[PDB]
């Protein structure tokens, strides 16, 4: 008896079936009511269309590209009889192209990330800077600016970006409870922002620690994940990149800044899944993530942004991914950073494969007076394989991530181009989190100067702990 | 049937009974003759003494340290009736003092590192150059210096440091006639020295790769390797270190200089566990390999340095390691350094644990005509099982080092202290080489510059691919 929170009364077209749409298209079907004949699935790929067809849903084999995209699209998101909806779970297809094409059609639109259209990420032209997530998600800023309103698109809600989002308010007014701050929770941007200025929110890690691991070891020239291997060996090869509060001191030489746009980030000439930063998990306690690029990054620093009359920013966090992967990931880029090049093959872990663990997946809020708090999902293996199909548990934090936007577009469909800072994160949460196992939150003492400075000399700041020269490793 | 090379009459003093002094007991036994009431191990741990007990030796449960070493193993090295052997392959133990006091006693001794008595590596008034293998190793000259000739003494005589000295002989051999480089054998260190010099070699990487996993997954929290885990947590911790070759136009910034010695290294202001180089196997290709101190990367430069009249060297080739260390180890260092602490717990594989894989070990000799030539073992943990009981592959290659390294000193007992390098190589790899799988020397196009300059600035060498300034990993 699963809640059925809404009908879809157009098509429902899910373009990409990987690992996050196989785990979405269940939630799908168990969560709207619609004639099943109206979702189609859109992909390229051979095994995708063998498992839709053995899940008995329409299946257009075929990629979606900047020369078909309109042709393709525009015809299957208008099939009536009313409002469809977009779900682009793909890699190599332009999120805004796409988002934009759906919102002049009438249809709804959510997406995990903004990705562009083949052949940008490795385009030998393009500079760091060109390749940064700040300036693919400039674009979507602007396409908000030209049409303000309009047809709700949710850009960027999966589970990061996407729920770390709605965790970090649950986090901020978890501290202030904590504190014996009573009275109403924010209700407006400037009001969250002021929140976690008063609080003294330094920065956020989304720290995350998979503990997923395969009942076969890693083979040799083979790149393993729990989800796209393509996507993450795209975004982490692009820079390293954060949102970059105004309490640093400190960026290194390497850093570079950007001319235009929101003002919230920073980016290193350098990749980010080779560049390490010392964060906590309450499994991993103490660990190295990597410094992935992320759009949250930058959106929640913005959204947490608070400026004074003339306009400039007076607070903001910093904000940025602490990615510890899964073991065998580890090893997958250990192994092709060490070679100077992609594997020759790769794979993705499916449950079948896993044999336990769990995706930690959380908001490491400090700089505050409890020093560091720790806010999400500890959803294991285990638990996944009890409540949704064909996913690990990676994959269903995602997915039920965009179940949960899905329910917040329907339920507010002219609310024009949205990221997940701006959805009702209360609404989307009780959605999500039949989905999340364990959500907890938990203090910890530790810093980035625990035991040190140790045998060797290290360039630190021991008047402030969690300064970013503190973090990255070195 | 098995080579018995020596009649040993005198005590044989085993110091140590872990994963070395386990595989090299067995080879003690096959290949010389003495009644096996002569053999007396010491090691103060409980599973060393039901090791021991099970093959019926003398054991002393007792920590061999600076107070007690001199009345306990006196006695034990001057038992008779003839000359001893001290065989030492044990942790926190003084390899300094030990040898002085074996040659003292006309005993001979064996080791596989300089250690220092316990308290050393961790002590934290002493500076980081006295932290080196160099100044360690300059502890040994000196005691040379002291007391030329009289019995022998063969400090570090592993695999590496040890066997990969006879490699580089061999390699260097083998790159003459490749080359077409005319002229008789070497026979002298000055001759070594002079033939890699006109071979044009720039340097060398001691190039390892360790493919052993075992039938069960990393557990968290527990350090894993193939051979000790506090030995290689030791080095691991100690600076990165290396040979500095007379053609390097570039160190970093944290590089460091000895004032006095025999001038052939510099050292990192960084732990070498934590340094990572471009390096290259044949079994891994193009790899990352960690920085790790060890004797021979100082001792085989200082060997190959040609001097002009004035004794200033002219020619010597950069030598360091290039260490890639088993799946579950390379995890082991991510999490230990990413935590800031040791693991709490720690397992060595056995040879019962592992399910395949090899111990590619190697010299890398670089800068000449043919660009990159590799010589070393690769074997295999099955081939191990057929010839060596109680041990892996890795621990079989350092356990029939040692025995080549006895029966080299048995033929020559009044030899002084001497490293591998000093030693016949040729006598030493017969000896050895039933015990090392497939040798071979294969030659690679591969460079430190393949695949760069990629998407983002490098500080690079284009003149020279074999430049420090492009192998090491900032
Ligand atoms: N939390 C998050 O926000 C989050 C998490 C995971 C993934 N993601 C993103 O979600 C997307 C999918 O992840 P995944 O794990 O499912 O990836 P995946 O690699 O498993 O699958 C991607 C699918 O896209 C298909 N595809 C490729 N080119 C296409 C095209 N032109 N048109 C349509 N389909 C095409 C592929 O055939 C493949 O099946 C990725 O872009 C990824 O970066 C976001
Ligand atoms: N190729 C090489 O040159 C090479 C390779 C492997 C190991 N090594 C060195 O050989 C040594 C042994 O390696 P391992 O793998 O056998 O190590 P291990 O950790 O397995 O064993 C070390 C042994 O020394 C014993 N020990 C500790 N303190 C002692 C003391 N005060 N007196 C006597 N014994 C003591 C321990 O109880 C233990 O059994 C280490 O020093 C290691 O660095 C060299
Ligand atoms: N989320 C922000 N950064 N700003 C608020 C944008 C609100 C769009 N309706
Ligand atoms: N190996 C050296 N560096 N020098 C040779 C010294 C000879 C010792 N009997």
């Amino acid at each position: 008896d699963w809640p059925v929170y809404h009908r879809i009364d157009g098509p429902i077209v899910m373009i990409g079936f990987g690992s996050i749409g196989r785990g979405t298209l269940p939630l799908i079907e168990r969560h709207f009511a619609f004639d099943r004949s109206k979702l189609v699935v859109i992909d390229p790929s051979d095994e995708a269309r063998k498992l839709a067809e053995a899940r008995g849903v329409r299946f257009i084999q075929q990629a979606v590209t900047r020369d078909n995209y309109r042709e393709l699209l525009v015809p299957l998101l208008t099939a009536g009889p009313g409002q469809g909806f977009c779900v682009n779970l793909s890699v190599d297809t332009s999120s805004l192209d796409i988002m934009e094409l759906a919102r002049e059609n009438g249809a709804l639109y959510i997406d995990t990330v903004v990705e562009p259209w083949l052949g940008f990420y490795f385009d030998p032209d393009l500079k760091p800077e060109a390749r940064s997530n700040y300036a693919l998600r400039e674009t979507v800023l602007a396409a908000r600016r030209n049409k303000p309103g309009g047809t709700t698109a949710v850009s960027c809600c999966g589970a990061n970006p996407g729920m770390v989002s709605w965790f970090v308010k649950q986090a901020l007014v978890n501290l202030a409870a904590d504190l014996g701050v009573t009275g109403e929770e924010p209700t407006t941007r400037e009001e969250w922002a002021r929140l976690a200025m008063d609080l003294g929110v330094k920065g956020i890690h989304i720290a995350q620690r998979d503990t997923q691991r395969a009942s076969f070891p890693k083979p040799f020239d083979v790149f393993v994940n729990t989800w796209s291997v393509e996507g993450f060996v795209s975004e982490g090869l692009q820079p390293a990149e954060l949102g970059w509060g105004t309490f640093e001191r400190w960026m290194p030489d390497n850093a570079r800044g950007h001319d235009s746009g929101c003002g919230a980030g920073i980016y290193l000439l350098q990749p980010g899944a080779n560049t390490r930063v010392r964060s906590w998990t309450p499994t991993a306690m103490a660990q190295y993530g990597f410094l992935v690029t992320h759009n949250e990054s930058i959106s929640i620093a913005d959204f947490l942004t608070v400026r004074d009359a003339a306009g400039q920013a007076v607070y903001r966090p910093t904000c940025h991914y602490a990615y510890h992967p899964c073991n065998d990931a580890v090893l997958s880029l250990h192994e092709m950073f060490g070679s100077g090049k992609r594997q020759s093959d790769w794979r993705i872990l499916d449950e079948t494969e896993i044999v336990d663990g769990i995706d930690e997946l959380g908001v490491l809020l400090y700089g505050h007076g409890k020093n560091a708090y720790w806010y999400g999902s500890q959803l294991s293996i285990e638990e996944t394989r009890r409540i949704a199909p064909d996913q690990n548990a990676t994959g269903l934090q995602v997915s039920s991530a965009v179940l949960a936007g899905m329910v917040w577009a329907l339920e507010n469909p002219n609310a024009g181009i949205v990221e997940a800072d701006d959805l009702d994160f209360r609404r989307c949460l009780e959605v999500q989190t039949p989905y999340l196992g364990p959500v907890v939150g938990v203090y910890t003492d530790w810093t980035p100067l625990a035991g040190r400075p140790g045998l060797f000399p290290e360039d630190i700041d021991t008047s402030d702990p969690w300064q970013f020269r503190n973090v990255l490793v070195r």
